[PDB]
DNA sequence: CCTGACTCGA
DNA sequence: GCGAGTCAGGCT
């Protein structure tokens, strides 16, 4: 059942058409600077295979690559972009990108390989990429053979596809955001992830000995008040020790022991001095393990850079994702874990680190989809929001407001956000449910508009049997008629969140591409580093700083229009620890 | 080599 | 709500 196709030894002319499916394969999971192993080309004349060496060497193809007017479609065409950019070849003319149209159209299928979305239109004439390559330890690039007859089915079957996803696409509303939104943003995030954030390793190293110094105190300490040693981090011995040795409390069990989280040792406190060192030895110890050490081992030794990849097809919610390493996840709640923001610096000597980042946005994307009245105002008088909540739900004034009153305003906003349970609050405020209902129906009471909300939104998700976002993200709700109630009651909660979180997403998304091109037009050198779902980090040289103070927010600000305002707040400094 | 338990972020 | 990386423990 073999496919057809030439195994070109060199570059011909009808290899170079202005239309075909590529395919530009990296099997290496992290891209960077990484083998080509092969590429496939699809068009009107036929079927080709190319080694590496030969067409990334031959004018004429890399010519074509880059010419923008030659229009290609591909899966992920990100990684061979990046791929391509550490060779110093620029990829151009990307008119369609499977993976992102698929993960449009369906963000649960979880497409990670051209098998997966090809099996959505009942199209099975290629194998996964696993099964060609195997994984983990067996992952092995084949024979030559069965490399380019693999390759060739995928720029096959990119090629058969491309109308019947684009239709589908059309038909959803989505063939803009594909076209307009992602694969535009695609390209964006590829510059990112190939210019990479420069860290002060020695900074790192040094902030590691303080750690693995303080770390050895606290260690001993917990020793000498459990009478014995043992592995801390082994939550299993932990527990016995708690438990069993200490006689502290139950109040939490797990799946396989005792609870030993820091919010159950939180209330174990009071009980023994050893749980505080637990604690603060958990600190140290993430700190030490995944920023330190972590981090460490993905700095390119030679440039000093850590270059992340953007997963832009994973997320239900249509948020980007980081890996290898995280830098959406970096220390800034604790103090302590915040000076690890101390060691990622300009990658240029007097350039500077700028972020921005939305205020509120969630709630602000609240306001304007359940068009409330009472927070829409909230919002337009740009009022501390949780104070307002706080005025509200307990009748009071600004005055009366303590702060114990604020900080369960937030809990409840938080809770509104991600989908309102009486029980979910109830934890994180530590009280009872009837309590935390009690506050969730005050909150109804002083925002009808979003009751009315999310009654309705769960409604529509149950008659359509999917929820969208602003710009026309989609996310399918199956669950939503379940008879099992809490299965049925998470579907209830997406679909209460999707469009609040989907729609934070998207106008992010959208200002990041309205600010390269804002950037492009000012021939201004800064350039964007890091997009953390609500935030935007660039940097850029010191002499850019006062435009950017006030061209990043404008555009950022006025991404999209909605009944209330969208505030950017921004700073900037030598290191991002010090742009607050 | 996979899963549970933990903690980091928005 | 949505994510990722570490460790320990069981696989084997
Ligand atoms: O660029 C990432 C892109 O590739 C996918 C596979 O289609 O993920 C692969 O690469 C990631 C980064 O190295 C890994 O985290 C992931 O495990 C690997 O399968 C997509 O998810 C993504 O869009
Ligand atoms: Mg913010």
């Amino acid at each position: 059942a073999a496919m057809a196709f030439t195994l070109a030894d060199r570059v011909t002319e009808e290899m170079l058409a202005d239309k075909a499916a590529l395919v530009v394969e990296v099997v290496e999971e992290n891209y960077h600077d990484a083998p080509i192993v092969g590429i496939a080309v699809v068009n009107e004349h036929g079927r080709f295979f190319l080694r590496p060496e030969t067409a990334l060497a031959d004018p004429q193809f890399v010519a074509w690559l880059g010419d923008e007017t030659k229009k290609k479609s591909m899966f992920d065409s990100k990684r061979a972009a990046v791929a391509l950019k550490w060779k110093g070849i620029e990829l151009c003319g990307v008119s369609f990108d499977l993976l992102l149209a698929a993960y449009l159209l369906d963000p649960a299928q979880g497409v990670d390989d051209v098998a997966a979305a090809a099996k959505m239109k009942q199209y099975e004439a290629v194998r996964p990429d696993e099964a060609v390559y195997g994984k983990g330890a067996k992952r092995a690039v084949p024979d030559e053979p069965v490399l380019a007859e693999h390759l060739v089915r995928k720029a096959a079957a990119i090629w058969e596809l491309e109308r019947p996803f684009l239709d589908e696409l059309r038909r959803n509303e989505q063939d803009r955001l594909l076209v307009e939104l992602e694969q535009p943003l695609s390209s964006i995030l590829a510059e990112m992830e190939f210019a990479g954030v420069k860290v002060d390793t020695k900074r790192l190293e040094q902030m590691g000995k303080e750690l693995a110094e303080q770390l050895g105190t606290v260690e001993q300490r917990i020793y000498e008040l459990a009478g014995q040693e043992f592995n801390i981090n082994s939550p299993k011995q932990l527990g016995v020790i708690l438990f069993e040795k200490l006689q502290l409390p139950v109040l939490k069990k797990t799946k396989t022991g005792y609870s030993t989280s820091a919010d159950v040792l939180e209330k174990l406190a009071p009980y023994h001095e050893i749980v505080e060192n637990i604690l603060h030895y958990r600190q140290l110890g993430k700190l030490q393990s995944t920023y330190i050490e972590g981090l460490l081992k993905v700095v390119r030794p030679d440039t000093k850079k850590v270059h992340t990849i953007f997963n832009q097809a994973l997320t239900q919610t249509g948020r980007l994702s980081s890996t290898e390493p995280n830098l959406q996840n970096i220390p800034i709640r604790l103090e302590e874990g915040r000076k690890i923001r101390q060691a990622f610096v300009p990658s240029e000597s007097d350039w500077l680190i700028f972020a921005a980042d939305y205020s509120q946005i969630e709630l602000r994307v609240l306001a304007h989809i359940a068009e409330d009245d009472n927070l829409m105002e909230a919002f337009r008088r740009d009022l501390d929001i949780h104070t307002k909540t706080a005025m509200d739900i307990f009748q009071v004034s600004e005055d009366e407001v303590t702060p114990n009153m604020r900080r369960q305003a937030k809990a409840v906003n938080f809770g509104i956000v991600y989908g309102i349970s009486d029980y979910g609050l109830a934890q994180n405020l530590n009280i009872s449910r009837k309590e935390a209902a009690e506050f969730i129906e005050r909150y109804f009471e002083s925002f009808p508009g979003v009751k009315r909300y999310m009654e309705n939104i769960v409604q529509e998700a149950k008659q359509k049997g999917y929820v969208t976002t602003l710009l026309h993200r989609r996310r399918y709700l199956p669950d939503i008629t379940s008879r099992n109630f809490n299965v049925r009651s998470f579907a209830e909660r997406m679909a209460m969140n999707t469009p609040i979180q989907g729609s934070a997403a998207d106008i992010i998304k959208k200002a990041m591409i309205d600010l390269n091109a804002r950037l492009k037009e000012e021939r201004l050198q800064a350039h964007l580093l890091l997009q953390v779902h609500d935030e935007l980090i660039l940097e850029a040289p010191k002499e850019e700083m006062e435009r950017l103070c006030r061209l990043v927010p404008e555009v950022m600000e006025q991404a999209v229009t909605l009944r209330v305002p969208l505030k950017v707040d921004y700073h900037y400094g030598s290191t991002w620890y010090d742009a607050k």
